[PDB]
């Protein structure tokens, strides 16, 4: 009955909030998980303690670093022998500062983590899937509907989001044309309740949500199980939004 | 399992092809189904036979007719006592004809069946869910990515599809704003291998499919299980495409 | 030199607000105009007085009526000898009532006026262009970004808008595939300051506009001059939004 | 005529092909142009020779380099005293190679030139417009509908394209929110017949174009004249596609 039986998944930013929600759903459905985080060893160790070290592994990872991708792939294969699913969930939020005041370094850091990182991950995953999973698998690029509560005014955040969306389409088709059965899809969470916020802000947030409340981390986990499993074999290069109607 | 335990679903055009695949998945997951068809009595009887009459019911229905909607609602409540899910799947395909040669009656028939029918269905389903299911439910509007092999040149078919897409958004928001927990989403199948695919066009159809092959009815059934179940409680007014990369 | 020199245009809903501003720009650029309205003879006469009866003509027209389209075509050809441009601008607004409370007759009226009317006009213009303009011309379907101030919750209004958008694509492609050089594009005004904007809502409306103010009828006129003229010969099946950032 | 009377415009990649087409239309409408190019001194000198030293200037520019932007702004201000319009037209095309074979350096090259360059341009333009044009101006981001003949399989090309589109929206809104009258819009050319179009590839290319022929450089120029001028004062954060129906 386990919908992800025998699957091995890598989930970046997988030790807290949304990513932890995905990992929880994956473990529930019988998947072995490798959860990564750049600077959250405590969260990492706690997740493995929660899941059990027989079905989970924590690896420190900066997703913008090509070398950390090879590190994570190697650790996943040593521990679990294969790679079936990659969830690119790690990311940086938006800021409300003026575009003409944006330092190139701050633009570049966002592109590095929210866009280029997704490419680096897809490429690493694809190679590992050809090597260990008979050239089959599933890749999921997660990017929120909004990074800011107001108008989407953050140039770097928005650019990285639009970039990742089209990256998803192009990657799927690039593989598809060559008969490689590795699917690439994107998932777009609305506002998910992962921490406390000042009540003025929270009201603003919930005001942007037609159903009048935030979602939960496992709401994202559920659509990720669908996309990770063989149930969605014909879903490819597509976008899956779970946002309480936020962009309806 | 039983991801749809005790749910009662109405599936239009549910006795052949995509609709039947949806029905199969729903029954697999514990749903009670009412499958309908305009001109397929034998198919309806045969589907009930394989599902069993304790968990399925066949009702003859022309989805373009308001009176037939009340007929199905009435029969559904008589048999199963409630309505939890409506899958608007029934509809007609596109044609090659010149725009300026199109008769109003022929335009109108397509609008009636492929667009107006979905409004009538949503309205009938909402009333039934308010009356019998504590004003909670899930409505799924199914609309193919493509109605024709080549360029989407059919004005009535395209209009109806674009129409149904925005209907889904507006209906979900209309309900959400009044705090009614009835979610409305759309599903968009690519080319699915069924008897209604024109034989002479099969090889040409496949050449438009990036993954190089048609999908199966149960591929659409799986995403419909997700959207019918409470697993998708935060998915609303959104579009779920299962198409082998066709519109990627 | 006049950018619409020798061109003959029909503009529906052309004697008030947006339609009148389109007419004003067209006349300024040397076009001859046939402006129509369903119930506004005084406005029609006043527009002709302003423009001059040598370059303009008023015809009463209900755009939802097939017979009225033939009437307008006949009168245009009788007065000006040809038809080069059709601007489908006439239409009705949205309401904020519950989807499940909507009468079919009320749904149907909006689809008749805001969707089917556009098909009728396209068909009438195409035959006229083939007959009198060497099978060349430009058709413009105008549908605003928003019909209501708040969330787009009107199902009939939204469906007709989504419907008219894809109608534009399909018609453009239907013609192009047969080598017919009649272009079909859509124009999408944001909030324009005219007498038909509800007084009570003017302040709430302006809040939804990123640039902080409404536009002017001639703002829509300018983009329509571009689309009606030979300047946009390669612009086809496309969407031109002039909305002060409304849907950005 | 002079629809761009007294306006000063910077056009990157403006000495051949599409860029040159924009430059020609701009000069026709009374604009003064600064055309740039990374490695085409000949093309640059030919353009200035054609236009005349009094209304045109050529400056060498690598759009990926922050320092070259400061150089081009300084040169424009020394020559013409102000900056009114920026057309980000410079760009790299796509390749048909496999995503998992793509080197980070080659990915990064495309992001640098086709995405980050647009940001650097916007930023420099905005500063110059606040400084010299009373905080009013128009910025146009140009990106082709397709880089490749076949499926859009280039991950870097597509990502930068999707990124540039969203950058346009966010940048427009970032400015608009602060009451800054600098509009940002994008333009999307289909296949345009320029010197870099080789044989028989022509057949495949034209086969993707519903109107059955490539467009001309001035087709892109004409819509850019609309966006650069005061005729489009309410067009903001929007996408203007001129592609003969290619993505319809």
């Amino acid at each position: 009955t386990d919908r992800l039986k025998d699957k091995v998944a890598i989930i970046t930013g997988g030790v807290a909030g949304i990513g932890l929600g995905i990992a929880e759903c994956y473990v529930r459905e019988g998947a072995k998980v490798v959860v990564t985080a750049n600077h959250n060893v405590d969260g990492g160790r706690a997740a493995v303690a929660k899941f059990g070290d027989d079905v989970s592994l924590f690896v420190q990872q900066d997703v913008s670093k090509e070398a950390d991708w090879q590190k994570v792939i190697d650790a996943t294969i040593a521990k679990f022998g294969r790679v079936d699913i990659l969830v690119n969930n790690a990311g940086i939020g938006g800021v409300n500062t003026a575009i003409e005041d944006l330092d190139l370094a701050d633009w570049q850091k966002v592109i590095d983590v929210n866009l280029t990182a997704n490419f680096l991950g897809e490429k690493a995953a694809i190679k590992a899937m050809k090597q260990t999973a008979d050239a089959k698998g599933s890749i999921i690029n997660v990017s929120s509907v909004a990074g800011l509560v107001g108008l989407p005014i953050d140039p770097a955040y928005s650019a990285s989001k639009g970039g990742s969306r089209l990256l998803t389409h192009a990657t799927a088709l690039n593989l598809a044309q060559r008969g490689i059965d590795i699917r690439v899809n994107s998932v777009h969470p609305g506002w998910i309740d992962t921490s406390i916020v000042p009540e003025d802000l929270r009201k603003q947030i919930i005001a942007t949500i037609p159903v009048g409340h935030m979602g939960q981390p496992q709401d994202i986990g559920e659509v990720c199980v669908y996309l990770g499993s063989d149930e969605s074999r014909f879903a490819n290069g597509a976008e899956f939004t779970v946002d309480g109607g936020q962009r309806a």
